[PDB]
């Protein structure tokens, strides 16, 4: 299915089965197949669920302009719009984090039931001047150097440390095949824009607005965002939030730890 | 080309060429370019080719619902009507077969000239109580709870046997990649849902309805789909039908036998 | 972004940034990705960049008809038309050149400020009477033979000459995944058609009627658009045109020369 958003950007999201809606937000040079077996196990046990591309990936419109959080959130918005859903349990990995604590930030929370924060780069992934502990910006403007020149290459090596396999986690080649393929459907400038936007863009003021139960899962082996600035703060600082720590999970946990993940999915929706 | 069908579920097919038509439908974890030199061998002889991708498949929308035949049936109905198509040779190849047939038994015959069942599932697939030589539905359970882990991994696995590769057939790397390429652009649902209709549907009843020149083409080295329990029953249970019989070829035969598949396509549409 | 062609084609294209506006045309097998860094690196200078995958390549449609230059020509006015756009500086590599000089021969300059041919196809490439220093016609035959019997691998193969892996340039494996990926998007149809179309046609008219500054550059390692009878002779033959020859590079070479063909383009905007 596709909406055309407020710019004419046209996004394509699935929106499977019926009942109260889970609506889901891809991690950075993924799409919406990220979640496809969480969204089968959902669907299959009498769940609605909805899972988008973000602009510039996967199959949807890439924009030259509106990559940033702000735009994201209000993407979900026109979603949530669009399908009129209601006690939506807002689902974000990764930098999808950011867009759907960003959503709740800029719309409120009247349309949600909760939150789920799965290895999120939220409440803050890079350095500030109060927040030394982040990573560094010139790690990240590193990051973007090599996108610039050969991404293709930048994602094929992402792989290993996403997914630890450079740990002894084990991910066949049939997903990293996937991965790649996946990758490479997006745009060079939305991904390139879109480390700008986690690297530098503050969810803290966010957290303080999260007002509905909330699920923070992050590994704490992650190699890509590391647990200890991230979800560990963002489950202190989201009121009443639950924390779940999977151990020595890598980045792409979805994948690693897809059978626990599906169950503490369906634990937290029955809660 | 797209036409959206009933439920709204949007459908990618390709329009090639004029003359008598010739409709093709893929098998599983395939889509409509497994036909591309099948179509361009006859639309340069003359004939018009169109071929869609399944819905769930290829660039066609994932639906939740309808991945069963009845459904596959009535998507190729409204295909056909959507293009007002008459006198059109229907040509399906393993799975896909079983769609063409079940367009003819739910809609008859009056825009059909023609049927061709390549390497298909008709009559019957899976076991039954009066048929035991069919394939035991464990076999089919298995590969569900393996696509359901890792699908990605399974296709890769499966390029072999569905090749015959692991019998010495020859297929090059390239082959062996767009396969995968164009199976990871499936639903994971229709993959699941396809392998429930192919293992269980009985198209026997079918066959009794099939009132038109019939050409059944099965290799008898086919791994996946077993000529003895399918294409030979088809061809006895058709009234009229013609048998071909490819010597050692596997299943994906159209690759390994491209040439001879064109060329009886051709004759079949002459005669 | 899509528009739709005179004969109902619908032709994918992406419009990134605003100012002056740069329109590139891909070459044989690619698609409008093949220019993402040329088309980050001006629109993040304050030009505005479009790039189309061509009919029957990336995400356009792929039409049975229509595979011919002047048709190509014609898309591209459509294209110009539909954004009307003014002071366009057209870039168009290898057999891409060909729809732009074309564009111009029949549609005239009013519209275009400038002309860049990148390791291109014009002004004439294969053997005619008054041109056998052409490539002879029986080594495309020869391509369109191996196409039409497995275009994945021909592909595959092609890497190696296109890029001049063979010859000690150094590409990663990711682009060379990423350049099998996006061919195999491609209509069969319009891949053998367009051998066809660069074999045959013969721009050396088109030559006389480009009336705008004009940039050609071209490696003259290209294994395979020859410099010597290509861009050296379009060079000569576009009244006041600018040469720059890349020492060694390969046909490839927005790939391997991309940072300095990045400046030339930058350089010749800003003249
Ligand atoms: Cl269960
Ligand atoms: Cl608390
Ligand atoms: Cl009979
Ligand atoms: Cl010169
Ligand atoms: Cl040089």
């Amino acid at each position: 299915s596709t909406f055309v958003a407020k710019d004419g950007t046209q996004i394509y999201f699935k929106d499977w089965g019926s009942g109260k809606p889970v609506l889901f937000s891809h991690g950075w040079i993924l799409d919406a197949d990220m979640w496809e077996y969480q969204m089968e196990y959902l669907s299959s046990r009498g769940y609605r669920t909805i899972a988008f591309d973000r602009r510039g990936f996967g199959r949807s419109d890439q924009p030259w302009t509106g990559n940033d959080y702000d735009t994201f959130a209000d993407d979900i918005a026109q979603l949530i719009e669009h399908l009129d859903l209601k006690e939506v349990t807002l689902v974000g990995f990764s930098m999808g984090g950011g867009d759907v604590a960003r959503y709740i930030a800029r719309h409120g929370s009247a349309r949600v039931a909760g939150l789920v924060l799965l290895g999120a780069v939220t409440p803050l992934f890079g350095q500030k001047p109060d927040y030394p502990q982040g990573v560094p910006l010139d790690v990240f403007a590193r990051f973007k150097t090599e996108l610039l020149k050969d991404r293709a290459q930048f994602i094929s090596d992402f792989n290993a440390p996403f997914y630890g396999i450079n740990k002894g986690q084990v991910v066949s080649q049939g997903v990293q095949t996937q991965t790649l393929q996946i990758a490479l459907l997006a745009s060079l400038k939305a991904t390139v824009d879109c480390v700008t936007a986690f690297a530098e863009t503050d969810f803290r003021p966010d957290m303080a607005k999260i007002d509905v139960p909330t699920l923070v899962i992050h590994g704490d082996g992650d190699q890509i965002v590391p647990f200890e600035t991230t979800g560990k703060v963002a489950a202190e600082l989201i009121k009443g939030a639950e924390l779940k720590v999977y151990k020595d999970a890598p980045h792409g946990f979805a994948v690693t730890h897809a059978q626990q993940l599906n169950e503490d999915l369906l634990a937290f929706l029955k809660r």
